[PDB]
C-alpha cells in the first residue's frame, strides 16, 4: 500500500523501467551487429590512359638441356634426373631411342673417372634452356627486345625468364593501348630435340611439349609450378589481360595483413601470399636440413642430390600434409591480379612456313613442332577495383546509440529528484 | 500549454522517418559480398567425361542397325544405306554386310542395353590415370547415362565411397587421365543428316557431386594431341530466398520424384523425365524412373516432338527455380603439345600404336584447384527486421519519454 | 519505533531542508548540463551523416536472372588475310605496293630469294609495269574487291539448326578489312534469339581461311605476321566491332566451342561514379547511340581529319578515303600521336546501360578420320587442305540465365533527411522542459 500508495507515481516508475527495457534492447541489438564486423563489396571500373605491364615469367618444360649433361653431373646428379638407377648404370627397361641412349651409354661410363666439383645451382644454370637460343624474335608495343630485357629466375622449373621483372633498378614498363599489337609478342623455339628422353615411366617424368607462363605483379615473385598455364608450340597464343586491383579489410573485419615499407619477411623486400610462402618453404628447409634447393633465396648451402633425395623432398612433403599450421601465409590488403583470356591461331601459314624453315635453317617439320608466338597485351586500357567495404563503423554505432543515451540520462535524472522528492515527504 | 506545439510536430516527425524505414524494409534491398577463405583441404568435385562419339562402330550388331538404323543415321526409313556420292569404299563395304538384312529374322532389341555394349568402355580408353600423384583405375569411375550415350563420372560421391579431397593445388595435386578416344571407331560419315558433326575428341562437365551431370549443355570440349591443364576454383553461392530473392530455400527433402537433392540440373532431369512418360507412356536411356526404355520409333516419333514443343512452346510447365545454398567451379584452361618427341617412340610402343595414331587419338586432362582457397558469394539482406524494430525503438523512446515528462505537469 | 519518535534525527530532517531550498536550482542546473550535451550530440552525429552522405558512397548488387528466351549477340569476324593474293591487279600492286610491304619504296620486290618460286613468278608478272598506264585506285574499292569473300569462306551455317548463307551476314569495313557481322540488327532486319542452350543451339559455322589466297611473306616488316586463322568478337548490336582490339582467335582443324553469358550493367553518374546518362541524343557526329566503341571511332575520325584532311576505309563520315600515302605519311603516325602524346584530347567515357558477354573457348579436332574422307571431296580438296583451312566455330548461351552487376546508393537522400530527421524529432522531445523553463526565466 506504500507502493500502491504512490498515486501514478507506480506508473512513472514502472514506465520508466519499460524505457530503460527499451533503450537496453535496441543497443544490444545495434552493439551485436556492429561487432559482426559486417562488410559488402565494392565493384568499378575506371579508364586509365597508360597501365603498367606486368612480369611475365616463362618456363621451357624439360629442365636441363640434354647435350649440356657433362658425365660428371651425370655421376652425380644421374640418379635425381632418374637417367640413372640407383646403382649409377642405365636402366635395364628397353623402350628407348636406340641412337640417343648411345649417347647416354659414353657419358654414364665411368670407368676410370675421377669425379670433379657439384653444384646443383651452377648445373640448373649450365644445362637450363638459354633464353639466347629460345628467344627468336621479340617486341614489346612494337619496339624490339632482345635476351637483356628478361632478368634469370630459378624456379622448380630450373632456369626460367621475367619479362619486364622491375627488378635490377630498371623501370616498369608500360602500355598506352590496348589489343594484340601493343603488348609483350615473343617467337620462342623450345628445342624438342634437347628434351632428356623417356624410355620408362617414372614417378618424376611427363609428356609435355612447351612452355609454362605466369603473368603478375612485380611486387610479386613467380610461383610458376602453381599458378602458371601452359602455351603449345605450333600456335599464336594471344592472352588478353585485364588489370585488377584488390583492397581487402585487416582484422576484425577480414583476414588481410597491411603491406608496409617493412616488409616483415626474412628473404624479401615485399609481401606476398607467393613471396610469404618462399620465405617460409626456405626457413624450413634450412632449419630442418641445413640446406636450401636451388630456386630458394638466402646466403645458405645449396643441396645436394642426396639431401635432395633424403632429407629436403621428404621435409618439404611433410610441412604441406602433417605441419600444415606451421605457417600461416595471409594475402595482402592492398593487391594487383590480371584477368586472362587465352585464344589462338595456326602458325605458321602455309605462305610464312618456308620463310621461317630458311630464316632458322631448320625443317618446316621442326617449325610446326617447336616454334609457337606468344602475344600477351591488355584487352583495355582500364582496371577493375574490387574493394570490401565496412557495413558499420564506429561513428554509425555511437551515432544511434548516441541520441538515445542523451534523452534516457535526461529522464533518469528526473527520476532521481521525485526519487529524493518522494524520500523527502516519506523523511518528514 | 505549449508542450501540443512541440510534442505534435515531433510525432509529426517521427512518424514520418518511421513509415520511410518501412517503405525502405519492403523494397526488400539486398548486395554482395565476395571474400577469399584459404583451407587447407577442399573437396574435389565429379567430373563427367563422354567420348564425343555415341556408338563404337565394332560393337554396332545386324541386329541393332535393323531397329536403331535410322536413328544413328547409317540407315534410311527403307532400311537401305542413302546413296553416297563417294564415302570411305573400306569403312562403307564394312556397313553393306551389316546392313544386309537377307534371310535376316529380327532378334529383341534394347535401347539402354545397346548404348551399354556399343558406348566406349573407360577400361579401353583410360590408359594411365593418377588422382593426387596416387594411382587410379576404372574401378575409380562410375557409369552415367547421358544424352551423348555411356559416360563416366571420377568422383562422383555416388555407391557409399567417400568423396576425394585435394590437401595441395597445381598441375599434379589433381585428376590427371591418359584417354585414347579411339577415333577408329567412330561412326563413319558418307553423307550429311541432322546428326552429322566432324569432332573428334571429349566432352566434360565439372561439378558438385550434390548434382548430375548436363554435359550436353554444361560441358567443354578437350581435343586430342594436348595435355589440357584445368585450374579450378571452388565458389560457395549463398543466394536469398523471396522476397529479396528468387533462390528456392534448401531443405532436407529433394521435392522431386526420381532425386535425392535439389539441383536445377536435377529439376531439369526430373521434369523432362516426368513429361516424357506423361506424353509418350516411355522414358529416354538416360532418364531414371522404372518407365520402361522407349523404341526407336517412340524416339523418333514421340519423344524428340515432345521435348522440342517442352522447350520453347511450353515454357511454363517447368519452373527449376535456384537452389540459395550452392557450388560451382571457375577454369582456366590452357594446352601443351602431346607427345614430346622424347617420348612419343616410347608412348607408341607401351600401347602397341603407330606414333600416327598417338597425335590423333591420345589426350591428358590435369583437373587441379589453382590455390587451395574458396571463393565466397552471399547475398546479404540490407535491411533486416531485427533493424526496423530497433528504429521504431526511436518511436517508443518519445512516446514513454513524453509521457513521463507529461507526469511532471499532472 | 524510535525512528517514528523526533521525526529522524536532527541530522537527516536538515538534509531534507536543504533539498527543498536548493531543489530548484538542482533540476535548471541538471537541465543546462543535459540539453547543452544533448544538443551537443545532436550537432555532431547530424554532421557525421551528411559527411558521409557527400562521400557519394556505392556498393554492388549481383544477382543471377533466369530467362527463357535472350538476344543472340552480333558476331563479327575477319580473316587474318587482309587481301586475297589473286585479287591483288597489276594497278593495285603499283598505288599499295609499299602500304602490303610486296614491294619496297622503290617499286621492286625486296632482292630477297627466300620465297617460294612458283609465287614469286606470279609477282614478278604483275609488278612489270614497262609501258604500264596507270588506272584509278580508290582503298575501300581495293578492300572490297580483295578482301576475302564470306561467299567463298563460309562452307556451312546453321542458326539454332536452321540453315543460313551468305545472305545473313552483313559486310562491315574494320582494320583488317573485309569483315562480316551475323545477327547486325542492322538494314532493319530483327534480332535472332536463342530459346535454349548448349552446343547446337546458336550460330555454328565451317570456314575456309583460304590458306592459299594469303599475301606471301619473305622479310620482316611490321605488317608480317605469320598466323592463320580469324579473329571474332562477340558484341551487343547496340555496339560497332573494335575487332583489332577486343576479339579473339580460332585456329583452323579445331571446332571451337564458345559458351557465353550475358551480363547486364548498371552503372551510376556523378556524382557517385563517373558512367555517361543514357540520352537517346547519341551527342556523337558519326553515329546514332553512344557505346564506347562508337565514341573511340567517332574521336580517332574527327581526329584524322582533322590532322590529315582524310578519313580510314573502316571510318564513317562523308570525308575522302586516305591514299596509300597519306595511310603511311599522315594517318598512322597521327593515330600513333592521338593515343601517346595527346592522351587528354580524347574523353569516352562509360556508358550506365549496357550488355557484355562472357566467354569460355574450349575445342576439339577437325576432321574426324571417319569424316576426313568425306569433307575433302565434298569441297574438292585434298585432306592435307582442310586440316589446315577449315574450321568450325559454335557460339552459344551456356544457360539462359543473365547476370546483373548494378552500383546501388549507398546512403541516398530519402535517409539523410529520415535519419537527421529522427535525430531533431528526438531531441525535440526530450528537450520539452527545458523550452518552458527557457521561456519562463526569460518572461
Ligand atoms: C595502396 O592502397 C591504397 C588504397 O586506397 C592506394 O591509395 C595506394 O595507391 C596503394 N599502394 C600500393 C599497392 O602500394
Ligand atoms: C550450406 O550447406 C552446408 C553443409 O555443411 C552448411 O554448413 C551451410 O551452413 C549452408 N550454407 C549456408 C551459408 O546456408
Ligand atoms: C536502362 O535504364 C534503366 C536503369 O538505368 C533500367 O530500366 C534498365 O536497366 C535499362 N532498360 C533498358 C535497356 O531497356
Amino acid at each position: 500500500s506504500y507502493e500502491r500508495l504512490s498515486l501514478k507515481r507506480a506508473l512513472w516508475a514502472l514506465c520508466f523501467l519499460g524505457s530503460l527495457a527499451v533503450l537496453l534492447c535496441v543497443c544490444t541489438e545495434r552493439v551485436q551487429y556492429y561487432f559482426h564486423y559486417h562488410h559488402v563489396t565494392k565493384l568499378d571500373e575506371v579508364a586509365a590512359s597508360q597501365l603498367t605491364f606486368p612480369a611475365v615469367t616463362l618456363c621451357n618444360l624439360n629442365e636441363f638441356r640434354f647435350s649440356q649433361v657433362s658425365k660428371n653431373d651425370l655421376y652425380h646428379a644421374g640418379e635425381l634426373l632418374a637417367l640413372l638407377n640407383n646403382r649409377y648404370e642405365i636402366p635395364d627397361t628397353q623402350m628407348a631411342d636406340e641412337k640417343q641412349l648411345e649417347i647416354l651409354q659414353d657419358k654414364a661410363n665411368f670407368r676410370s673417372f675421377k669425379p670433379k666439383p657439384f653444384n646443383m645451382r651452377e648445373f640448373y644454370d649450365r644445362a637450363g634452356h638459354d633464353i639466347r637460343d629460345m628467344l627468336l624474335s621479340c617486341h614489346f608495343r612494337g619496339e624490339v627486345c632482345s635476351a637483356e630485357d628478361f632478368k634469370v629466375v630459378f624456379t622448380r622449373y630450373g632456369k626460367c625468364y621475367t619479362f619486364n621483372s622491375g627488378r635490377d633498378g630498371r623501370p616498369r614498363l608500360k602500355t598506352m593501348k590496348g589489343g594484340t599489337g601493343n603488348g609483350l609478342e615473343i617467337m620462342l623455339d623450345i628445342q624438342q630435340d634437347e628434351y632428356l628422353p623417356v624410355w620408362g615411366e617414372t614417378d618424376e617424368t611427363s609428356f609435355e611439349a612447351g612452355i609454362k607462363v605466369q603473368i603478375h605483379s612485380q611486387d610479386e615473385p613467380p610461383f610458376i609450378d602453381q599458378l602458371g598455364f601452359g602455351v603449345a608450340p605450333g600456335f599464336q597464343t594471344f592472352v588478353a589481360c585485364q588489370e585488377q586491383r584488390l583492397i581487402y579489410l585487416p582484422p576484425p573485419w577480414g583476414t588481410c595483413k597491411a603491406v608496409t615499407m617493412d616488409s616483415d619477411l626474412d628473404f624479401f623486400d615485399s609481401y606476398s601470399i607467393t613471396a610469404c610462402r618462399i620465405d617460409c618453404e626456405t626457413r624450413y628447409l634450412v632449419e630442418n636440413c641445413n640446406c636450401r634447393m636451388v630456386h630458394m633465396p638466402g646466403d645458405a648451402p645449396y643441396c645436394t642430390p642426396e639431401q635432395y633425395k633424403e632429407c629436403a623432398d621428404p621435409a618439404l612433403d611433410f610441412l604441406v600434409e602433417k605441419d600444415q599450421e606451421y605457417c600461416v601465409c595471409e594475402m595482402p590488403c592492398n593487391l594487383t591480379r590480371y584477368g586472362k583470356e587465352l585464344s589462338m591461331v595456326k602458325i605458321p601459314s602455309k605462305a610464312s612456313a618456308k620463310y621461317l624453315a630458311k630464316k632458322f635453317n631448320k625443317s618446316e617439320q621442326y617449325i610446326g613442332e617447336n616454334i609457337l608466338v606468344l602475344d600477351i597485351f591488355f584487352e583495355v586500357l582500364n582496371y577493375e577495383t574490387i574493394e570490401q567495404k565496412k557495413a558499420y563503423e564506429i561513428a554509425g554505432l555511437l551515432g544511434d546509440i548516441g541520441g538515445q543515451m542523451g534523452l534516457f540520462i535526461g529522464a533518469s535524472i528526473l527520476t532521481v529528484l521525485e526519487l529524493f522528492d518522494y524520500a523527502y515527504e516519506v523523511i518528514k
